[PDB]
């Protein structure tokens, strides 16, 4: 454990968190980011970390969830804070203000955030001319191993899911590595229906028009975001969908609207999406049943509750190629990165792993 890692977690972030509401403290987040008001990310990423998949290299396996940066305003930042790659979004077509305050909770007792956001967007023109003013500063980050992710979500009074979805892909889907059908959100009434098998065949049918209509240098990979919560027959439609239409890849998963056994936050009962350690291991499963279903042959980026390099290779272990966090940010701060990275690469030593590929899926084949 470095001075940074101790200092953040046991003083600074509670202290912090203690003087914020927690809107507030996202906020002032995204602004230290952007302005890069950073401890130094000390870690030096290792052979062992990088990963080939989606058509890039990533020089590490650890991103930065969708929500954290939302409207593309820090994405230089998080880079610098040592993520392998960044996902900004979701992303509406119109500009919309999302729920009223208050619409975000912490349950520090619980290491996990209740959120109801509901996809507050500075809406597609202003995230397109934000990543316009530096796409070559990207170009030249993808090709040093550090891809962009853009997640797409809907407008609340949007008739036309798909065509919100097709709008998305037609302005930012130049400007990425990946793009994110999110169908998972739980704070837009009626989309999680759109994982339903009919509505998400006819969904991805379009999204994937659009997206092989672009340039070759401009055509993302199409990955499709999923809950935690689904039923076993929604688990296995997805899973026939994407291997149906040729989907590049899965994110598993997004929040949860469940509130298991044992939460003791006195704002557990909040509607929202619950984030963080109770979300961990119903994540980690969702992982394993999707790779499993998919028979190892669609990428998953594994997310929800990871805070520590045994989180990120059991997810790894489970299916992941890559994996995200958002809510350990919240309690440990920046140098939260550099340490699952340490705890992961020490952790696949220990294991007899040459590198992070060799452990993808590893559980599948004990
Ligand atoms: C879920 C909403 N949500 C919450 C509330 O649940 N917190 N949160 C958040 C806050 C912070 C904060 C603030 C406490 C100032 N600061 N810093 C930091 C510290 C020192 C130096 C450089 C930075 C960026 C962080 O990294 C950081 C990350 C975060 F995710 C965040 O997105
Ligand atoms: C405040 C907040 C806002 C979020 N907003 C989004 C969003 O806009 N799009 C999305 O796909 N996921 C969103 N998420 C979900 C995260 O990307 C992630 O899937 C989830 O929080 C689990 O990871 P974690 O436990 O590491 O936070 C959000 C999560 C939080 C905590
Ligand atoms: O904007 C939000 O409320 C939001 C979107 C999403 O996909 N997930 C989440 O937890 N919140
Ligand atoms: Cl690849
Ligand atoms: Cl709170
Ligand atoms: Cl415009
Ligand atoms: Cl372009
Ligand atoms: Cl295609
Ligand atoms: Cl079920
Ligand atoms: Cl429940
Ligand atoms: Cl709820």
């Amino acid at each position: 454990a470095t001075g940074d890692e101790r200092f953040y977690a046991e003083h600074l972030m509670p202290t912090l968190q203690g003087l914020l509401d927690p809107e507030s403290a996202h906020r002032l987040a995204v602004r230290f980011t952007s302005l890069g008001l950073l401890p130094r990310a000390r870690f030096q990423d290792s052979d062992m970390l990088e990963v080939r998949v989606l058509g890039h290299k990533f020089r590490n396996p650890v991103g930065i969830a969708a929500g954290f940066d939302k409207h593309g305003e820090a994405v230089d930042g998080l880079y610098k804070m040592g993520f392998g790659f960044v996902e900004i979004g979701s992303v509406t077509p119109k500009p919309q203000e999302g729920n009223p305050r208050p619409r975000v909770f912490r349950l520090p007792e619980d290491q996990a955030v209740i959120n109801r956001y509901g996809f507050n967007s500075h809406g597609l023109s202003v995230v397109e001319h934000r990543l316009r003013a530096r796409q070559q500063k990207q170009a030249k980050l993808t090709e040093d191993g550090l891809p962009l992710g853009v997640n797409l979500g809907k407008n609340k009074t949007s008739v036309d899911a798909a065509e919100d979805y097709a709008e998305g892909v037609r302005v930012l889907g130049p400007l990425a590595d990946y793009l994110v059908v999110n169908v998972s959100s739980p704070n837009t009434a009626g989309l999680r229906s759109l994982q339903g098998k009919a509505e998400l065949r006819r969904l991805l049918t379009k999204v994937l028009q659009e997206r092989d209509g672009l340039r070759r240098v401009h055509r993302p990979a199409v990955l499709v975001k999923i809950a935690p919560d689904l039923t076993s027959q929604d688990k296995e439609d997805i899973a026939s969908v994407v291997k149906e239409l040729g989907i590049d890849g899965l994110i598993v998963t997004n929040t949860t609207v469940s509130r298991p056994a044992g939460l003791q936050g006195a704002l557990r009962s909040e509607t929202g999406g619950l984030s963080g350690k109770p979300l961990r291991d119903l994540s980690t499963q969702t992982i394993r049943e999707m790779y499993a279903l998919t028979q190892g042959r669609v990428p998953i980026i594994g997310v929800g509750g990871v805070s520590s390099g045994q989180d990120a290779l059991e997810k790894i272990r489970a299916g992941a190629s890559l994996v995200q966090l958002y809510t350990a940010l919240t309690f440990w701060g920046p140098p939260v990165v550099g340490k699952v990275k340490r705890e992961l690469e020490a952790l696949l030593k220990e294991q007899g792993f040459g590198g992070v590929t060799d452990a993808i899926g590893a559980d599948h084949r004990r």
